């Protein structure tokens, strides 16, 4: 499913993402926008290390979910990576919450550093009523 901006903003707020571990909703929006363009079925294979990024937040198979084909991988979210390709983003959100519970927080995603950190991210939630 390809979410429309405000539709996603409202969904994330209801799922309790606003301010989770100190991360504002606009930051989660900026992250989803650059990682997948708000697309839940987005997949990206990393030929370099044999891991694949799954879903709206492009969560990596090496540490977060199990896809069986990634070498020396763990499954911290205790989910099949398939769960991260559903139209319903409940499981993707619970896994993203788990991911930021680590010391790096939202910095774990390099796309966040490049495109969101120190920038004016208000544009991602403006007019959405959240």
């Amino acid at each position: 499913k390809v979410f429309e901006r405000c539709e996603l903003a409202r969904t994330l707020k209801r799922l309790g993402m606003d301010g989770y571990r100190g991360i504002s909703l606009a930051n989660w929006m900026c992250l989803a926008k650059w990682e997948s363009g708000y697309n839940t079925r987005a997949t990206n294979y990393n030929a370099g290390d044999r891991s694949t990024d799954y879903g709206i937040f492009q969560i990596n198979s090496r540490y977060w979910c199990n896809d069986g084909k990634t070498p020396g991988a763990v499954n911290a979210c205790h989910l099949s990576c398939s769960a991260l390709l559903q139209d319903n983003i409940a499981d993707a959100v619970a896994c993203a919450k788990r991911a930021v519970r680590d010391p790096q927080g939202i910095r774990a995603w390099v796309a966040w550093r490049n495109r969101c950190q120190n920038r004016d991210v208000r544009q991602y939630v403006q007019g959405c009523g959240v």
